[PDB]
């Protein structure tokens, strides 16, 4: 009836202009930002939120070089941020995966998503059909052949687990509401906010449709009212001061 632990799992960093957390604001300095997975030990299993950067941002900064967002986007990725690495020592293989769920699939978030080709993989009708076509989309995020379980709004994964549909920073985007053992609702809003201030005072941030993202915040704020979750942000470097990580869980 409730998941029996929450693991927060640092998985690398990376440079986004402050741009990217106040879109009011202009460019110029730097922040380096959390990028997360969460893991999920379930009755039915072990569950995994999102796979960390691509295996090309392995200690290479200028990932991004040449391309349309030079110098804006800078990854800070070891070998230990390997998703692979990362579940070795929280203490998993890929196969041991119950299912992957893809918040979306920008490259922070899905650049792992490849190392897992049995696994279902859970993610947007939206957000997989315009992984297809649009630009901010990379190859190892929308890889042909993996087991994709393509779902279309709000969906019960196991008990204790709700995918909430929250479009508008990508086209697909999905937060989750949990309910855990030791804490109770938890909501991941992923990047339906990046930051606090995002979603309490509803600061415009990078996004595909800024208007839909702000719905999808009004909605995010409905539940909270109703539920009253501890509430957990995307990119939040402030929050993240005092966020328990792997090993602790919550
Ligand atoms: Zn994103
Ligand atoms: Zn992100």
């Amino acid at each position: 009836m409730t998941v029996k632990k929450l693991y927060f799992i640092p998985a690398g960093r990376c440079m986004l202009d402050h741009s990217s957390v106040n879109s009011a604001l202009t460019p110029g300095k730097l922040l380096n930002l959390p990028v997360w997975c969460y893991l999920l030990e379930t009755e039915e299993g072990p569950i995994l939120v999102d796979t960390g950067m691509p295996e090309s941002a392995v200690n290479n900064e200028g990932l991004f070089n040449g391309t349309f967002v030079e110098g804006q986007i800078l990854p800070k990725m070891t070998e230990e941020d390997r998703i692979v690495n990362i579940l070795k020592r929280v203490g998993y293989e890929p196969d041991d995966l119950l299912y992957i769920i893809s918040s979306h699939l920008h490259w922070d978030h899905a650049g792992g998503n490849g190392a897992f080709t049995n696994t279902p993989i859970i993610v947007q009708r939206t957000e997989y059909e315009a992984a297809l076509h649009r630009e901010e989309y990379m190859k190892e995020c929308i890889l042909p052949h993996l087991n994709y379980k393509i779902i279309e709004g709000d969906y019960e994964v196991v008990p204790g687990v709700q995918l909430l549909y929250t479009p508008g920073h990508s086209p697909g985007h999905q937060s989750l509401f949990i309910e855990t053992e030791q804490s109770g609702s938890v909501l991941l809003t992923i990047d339906a906010s990046y930051t606090k201030e995002n979603f309490e005072d509803e600061v415009p941030f990078a996004g595909f449709d800024p208007e839909l993202a702000l719905s999808s915040i009004k909605r995010l704020k409905e539940v909270v009212k109703k539920e009253k979750p501890i509430i957990f942000f995307g990119h939040d470097i402030e929050q993240e001061k005092s966020c328990r990580v792997f090993p602790e869980y919550i």
